[PDB]
């Protein structure tokens, strides 16, 4: 059939692997309203949303006998609904300066990974030093990002810091996706210590980035060059330290959500 109209509340239409315990929370409220369920308990489901998608059909209607069934097929249609793709590439630092600093560059990189999983993301690994390489192409299976990961981690940093041939590789791939009608994020990683007139390339590679429709990201490693990684970003807002741990990558994770 096609007469279902499910429309969620603005702020709940992230993919729910992202939802808090609190959306769910609201999702729930908001269920019992549009399809005049009987009182939902506010801690029926007392979890976030990667923990909800791991319940199976028999454990709603366990927690809800009244409602739990048709909340379960409304989370199934809500899966189901088309969310705009969305295009995340990183660009790494793999020069000599941060050689011993590679794996801590990689395990952001791979918290990232796994946190964006959604069916609608796609994500691409550059590298850069001397020159610039493709490890990932842009891609949504998860198979080719795990592969891609690996790749990663056994990347000897050594050269240059000639960040704008990394990003002229990102350009690229956004360019052969579509460009403007697509939507892409940017993630630098580097210390943002560049060489001669490199800034003057990186900031020139970047501004393309945006014209392309992209939003920029910078993640400072080592003693990062704050104001160059703001020039390279969008914004010192775009602007984040590797050394923030898990305080960071919520701040950065949110602020991806919130170009959608
Ligand atoms: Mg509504
Ligand atoms: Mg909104
Ligand atoms: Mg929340
Ligand atoms: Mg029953
Ligand atoms: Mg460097
Ligand atoms: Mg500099
Ligand atoms: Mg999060
Ligand atoms: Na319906
Ligand atoms: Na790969
Ligand atoms: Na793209
Ligand atoms: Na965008
Ligand atoms: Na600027």
């Amino acid at each position: 059939h096609h007469h279902h109209s499910i429309r969620l509340p603005a702020h709940l239409r992230l993919q729910p692997i992202y939802w808090s315990r609190d959306d769910v929370a609201q999702w729930l409220k908001w269920a019992e309203n549009e399809f005049s369920l009987s009182p939902i308990d506010s801690n029926t489901f007392e979890m976030n949303g990667k923990a909800l998608l791991l319940l199976t059909k028999e454990d709603f209607r366990y927690r809800s006998p009244h409602s739990g069934d048709e909340l379960y097929e409304l989370l199934q249609h809500i899966l189901a609904q088309a969310r705009t793709v969305f295009d995340l590439y990183f660009v790494l630092d793999k020069s000599g300066s941060v050689a011993n600093n590679w794996i801590e560059i990689y395990n952001f990189v791979q918290q990232l990974a796994e946190r964006f999983v959604s069916p609608e993301m796609r994500l691409s690994f550059i590298v850069f030093s001397s020159q610039a390489t493709i490890i990932l192409p842009l891609t949504g299976d998860r198979g080719k990002i795990s592969k891609g990961l690996e790749d990663l981690k056994r990347v000897s940093p050594v050269g240059e810091t000639y960040i704008h041939e990394g990003l002229k590789l990102a350009n690229e791939q956004i360019q052969k996706a579509g460009g403007l009608k697509t939507s892409s994020i940017i993630i630098a990683l580097t210390d943002g210590k560049l060489d001669g007139l490199v800034p003057s390339y990186a900031e020139k590679e970047a501004k393309i980035s945006r014209s392309l429709g992209a939003s920029v990201y910078a993640v400072g490693v080592l003693d990062f060059e704050q104001a160059q990684l703001e020039r390279i970003a969008d914004s010192k807002e775009q602007v984040f330290p590797v050394k923030g741990g898990f305080q960071a990558l919520k701040g950065i994770i949110n602020s991806i959500l919130a170009q959608s």
